[PDB]
Formats: C-alpha cells, structure tokens, sequence
C-alpha cells in the first residue's frame, strides 16, 4: 500500500523534489507542525512516497475546462483541458480518479483532442496559480497521524 | 502514527527480531505471499514498527486467569494473571488496551498481585504455546494492503 | 504478447520484495523525469512498473544464487539451464533463452526445477554480472 | 518535577523529527532488550521515550549550530548563553546550566533569543561533542 | 485604467515577474523606501518594492515566457491588438494591446499578452519600461 | 495409560522436548524407520523419531526446565507426588509424580512436572530413559 482514504482526498500536490511539479496524491491527513503555525498535509503520491507541504502546495483534484496541464504520455506538450469523466462502473483504485472519482480527461493542443487516463495529469506551478475554485473544501476533514512516542 | 484499527485487531504478536518473545500489537492486515501458500499477517508494534508473521507466530490480546505472562516493570518475573479490567472511560489510545479494550492487569507471583498497565505485558514462547482460545477469531476481518505498482 | 526475449527478472512491490520472473511489456520514457523505467508484467499477480535499477535480463548463468518455490527458502547455486521439450510452451514456462528447467545445486543434491519458480533475494541478484537491459527490442 | 539539570535535547518522534528541549523524567531498563531508554517530556507536546542514541544534554557550546523559532529556518551558529534574570523561571525557560538565553550568530548579526525557542538538526547535533548522558542523577 | 498595468515581481514561489494592475503607492511601516501595492490577475495582493515593478509593455527581443508555453527559451516578436471589442483591464498591457507573438528558433506562436511572465534577470535587461511619467504624477495613496 | 508417558521433540518453535502421551507407533509412508505417534498436552499430534523420545522420568541433577521459570540453569532435585487424589493423565510422569523441586544455586522451586520441558543437549545426558520393555513389547498400531 498506498493508503486507503476516499476519492474526495485526492488533490495534486507540489512535488518538493527535483523536477517541480504538482502531481496526483491523496490527502492523507492534517500535519501540526512543532516548528511552524500554518497547518500542513501530509499527502500521498501515486508511486506510494509520502510528503508534508502547505496549504500553498495543494489543491482539490478537480479539473476544468480552460485549464492548462500536461500528461505523462504527451511528453512536455502543454494542453487545455477539455473534459473529465467516469468511462466505468466498475470500482476502480485510489490513484486511477481525481476528487469527483473521474477517470478519464479529454485534453486539447490547438483544436486536436486527446482522450488520456486522468492519472497521467501533471501541472506546472505557473499553471496552477490560475486554478480558481481549487482550494481544498471545510468537507474534506480527517484525522492527525496518531504518532507513536512523542 | 500507528496505525489506526479497531481495539478488537490488537494482539500478541511474535517479535522475530533479537529478544524473541511475543509482544502488543495492532493487526494492521492479511498478507499474500508471492511465495508461500499459508495466509499471513501484518502487525505493527507500540513503537510502530511493522512486521509480517504467519499464523503461528499470533494471538488475539487476551488474557485469561492462570495465564503465565511477564512484564516490562517486573523485570524477568514470570507471574501468573489474575484478572483484567478497564480502569476508566476515556478514551484510550490504541497501545494501551488488548482486544477486548481493557487497560489494567493484574499479577500475581505467589500471591502478590501487582497491578500493571496492559501494555506492559510480554510473553514467551513457551507460555504462549498453552493459551488455549486465543486464535484469531472470524469476526476480526479486514482488507489487503492496496499496493503501490505490484 | 512478447517474445521470450523480453523474459525478465523484477523487483516485486508487495510481499516479499523479491525478484521474480516477468514479461517487459514497455519502456516509459519520460518528462516525469528524464530515466528509463519498464512497464513490466508477472507470471501474474501483476502490471508492473519498475526502475533501470530494479530489473534484469532472465538468463541464468553457473554460480548465480537463487530460490525456487518448490525447494523451500533454501538458497542453491545454478549448475545450467536447459530446454526439456519442443513443444511449445507458455511465456511463463520459459527465460530469455526459451529455457524452461534450471538445476540447481546446494551440497551435491542437484535438483532440476521449472525454470518459472525461481525468485532471487535482492542481495543476490546485485552480484549478477552478464544481465543488465539492453537491447534495442523486440517490444522491450 | 525536574532540576534544571535533567534539561536535555531530545528526538521528537513527530513533525519535523529534530532535536527539541525537553525533562528526561527516567531511565528506564530492560528486559525487553537489555539496554538504556530514557523517559522524557517535551516543552509540551508529550512523553517521551527515547534512544540512547537520541539525547544529549541541553548544553549549547561556541559553535554549535542550531535553529531558533524565532528566527526563520536559517541555521545560526552559537555565540554563548547566559542567564538574563535572578527571578525563579519555569523549567521550561532553562537548559541544564540553569541558562535562558542564547546569543546566535549567523554572519554578523548576533541575535539574542531565549533558549527554549531552540532546536537542533539531527545533522548539527551528530557534531556535538560535550554533551553525552551522565550522571548518576538527579532524577536522570 | 489601461496605463496602470505593470509586470510586478511575486515573492511567492515561483518568483517571476507577472503581470498587475498598479494600486497605490504605500508608505511602508517597516521600510522608508516608497512601495507599490499592485493586484495581481489571480487577484491577489501585494507591495513590492521599487526595485520590483516595471510598466507593462513588451519590446521585439525581450526574453519572456508564456504560462501557455514550456521553459524554453523565448523572444518577442511584436505585441498588438487581436480585436476591436472591448477587452477586460486584465486582458491588457500598458498600451491596451492583448496579444503577443513569441519565437523560439523558427518556430513562432501567438499567446495573450496577459499569460506572459519574466525572469528577473532578463527584466534587468528591459530598458526604457520604468514607470510613468503619468502614473508617477498622478499618484496617490490609501 | 501414565506408563505411556513421554518427552517428545517438538519440531515446530521452539523446539525443546515435551511431556507427551505416547500414542503409537506409526510405520511412515516416506521413512523406513519406526516412528511414534505422540499427543502433546496442548493436544497437539506430532511423530516423531526414535531418536525424539524418551520415557517421561526424571533423575537429580537432569538439566530441565520449567514454563513457570526463567530460562536461567536449574537442575533435577527431586519429584513426587503432591497429592492423593486422582489426577489426570497431563498431570503425571511414567512413574506417576505430579511435583518437581528444581534448584538454581541456593534457590529451590516446586513446579509441576507437566510444567517441565528439555533441550535436546541436555537430553542426550540422560540415561536410562528409553521406552518401555513393557511399553515395547505391548505396542501396535492405527
């Protein structure tokens, strides 16, 4: 695992390594941090490594049309979102939907259109400054880590 | 954290590492192994750390009068339970209760009774192969790790 | 699906975290990144996907250690490989080679075992030295 | 509770896992090993239970480099500490020198900060040399 | 306004300069340097120091990126105005154009002027885009 | 039975011999050796070969130990029953004791003797506890 939350936890969140990006994760749970008073996330990426970032470093995985974004099978090409929807019925893992339980986007370049798996997502920082409406909901809440020892 | 499981998932689990005895833990989830048929278990000790055992290796955590059991306050004494008992109705972190949410014990070795916290108990191996009825029960039951990639 | 020449040995995500045989089904290139990883799939509980670091060309060579799932957890040595029959076999019954059937040795017992039960520890898999990917393909 | 000499710098199990000041309350022993815990308390957010390896004596020495959460997360360098009242402060105020205040340098500016705002990198603290538990006690 | 558009550096993450529409001056309670508060198109706010803050025109040459684009290098070409209609102030520059070509090799594309952003070194190459000598005239705090 | 009575190697963890109910003696699809079917007094069926079993009687100075005890040296003092009433069979020896003193230095201890278990070492000192005559001679088979 990978662990084991509802879709509605899934955001993009700032990958603080080393090419910087925000990708698919889930929201794991709230971070009070020892050192520093603005509330923190620790998240989940798709490859299962976890990471603690701000609440200037994540946002719901929700996507609309006009967004700008790239995918993991389109190389650096940089296309506007067109639409997201559900292709099944079937119950599908945590790291194949966004935070409306979409599976699949439709992607533009130009007026060529693309159809891709929404786990393939990933946003440029200046991309995601112009995401409106994408700050995580009060319904989105949640449990601290019960941390052992200390 | 420690990770977060109902009371009735706690159990005595053997530590495979380099004092053997069984200790506390959670029962965190079944295991398949790509390379034996027996089911196994993930537990996680009060330290939180992790480990994988088969069903040889665990008991549910509880105890029953007569129990030949130690203690980490009573040094290497062995000391025979006399009985079992939740001491208040707060809320208890999951470390410091057994399967059926109890909190104290008490010891016995002679006829002194000592009464000690639940969480303080251990056990070997020897003691453990006469807990009678103390196998996992059904009812405690549980999902697969979702793993990452495999 | 592939050619036996895509026969690999991955690393294997659950439990436990072994190299066991699988299919390289794809290389992912890239800009997640810039590295090679391998879409790769096993005999099944599996797709795959795994690191440069985390796979091997499946052709074992004498002095190699490794299990088999029919011999317990005991670690024995590749005497050879062969291949025991013309018929032709699943994807999953052969190496990289087409060799189905590997002996192994241990303490002068030589036990001969298909060659799809075989697994290696992770430590003994880093002293392999004729096996790195490569290739250009196939569908590798 | 405590003397002020028990004042240690200790691992704390949460987020970020550095160095932070806190009371070593007891020892505690064996047999579920054979070696040395410690029982300590943070300035609060908990008790404790910590390593041999995860405890020094809160001492700060010309040198040392520690953080300050006063100070941003810049790493300053420490000029000396020093006591800034003869009224009786809580514990907590107090390292194990029975010092509050610490002079921190950082390139020429030197900022004075009260010592109990410190904490330390597990990297900054593997280079602290006077600073290992004992004692006998105390409370220690 | 129009003539109120400036690029504004963000002190945020990432830190380019982008696009605002100039607020006000700022008498500084920590700083005695004059500040600016600018709004920026996300709409957020900010002031920003005198060092921070250019008019908001685009010359042939300038090295500046488009949020639309990837991080490779990029010139302008010319910068101009893509429709008679009457555009949002945020859709402008300081000179009401919308709408800029950029080249990279032989490869030239059209973005909106309002997507653009710069690197501070290559803002410290821009010469002739302080401000005013309007908007300096007819400023004005609160 | 009690002269069925019997310290059994327990192949499983950890691997001491124990008090056991000899139960038959087993000819083995997969050995040629005479093997024995044993009930452990968890009631726990194991075989068993002739090189895993003994008679279930004890000598002063046999090296053993006690479930009730720490795994610290003690050795055989004397055993004897405790009681005349009538126990169980899991309570009792081949020769019909109940009770064990064990010693550790200046340190004496009554434990039962259904309490006591071996390491094989130590079992390999022990003599003159083989099965039977009588055991032997009145032994088959199902």
């Amino acid at each position: 695992h990978m662990s084991r939350r509802s879709f509605k936890n899934r955001v993009l969140a700032f990958f603080k390594g080393y090419p910087s990006f925000y990708y698919p994760a889930t929201l794991v749970a709230p971070v009070h941090s020892a050192v520093t008073s603005s509330i923190m996330y620790k998240v989940q990426f798709d490859d299962a490594t976890m990471s603690t970032v701000n609440s200037n470093q994540i946002k719901r995985f929700f996507l609309k049309k006009g967004d700008v974004v790239q995918s993991t099978r389109l190389g650096k090409i940089k296309h506007t979102v067109v639409k997201t929807f559900r292709s099944t019925n079937e119950q599908l893992s945590l790291i194949a939907v966004d935070a409306l339980n979409n599976d699949m986007v439709i992607l533009a370049h130009g007026e060529i259109e693309v159809t891709v798996p929404i786990s393939t997502i990933y946003v440029a920082p200046v991309n995601i400054r112009r995401f409106q409406g994408r700050d995580l909901s009060f319904s989105t809440l949640k449990d601290m880590k019960f941390e052992e020892t200390s």
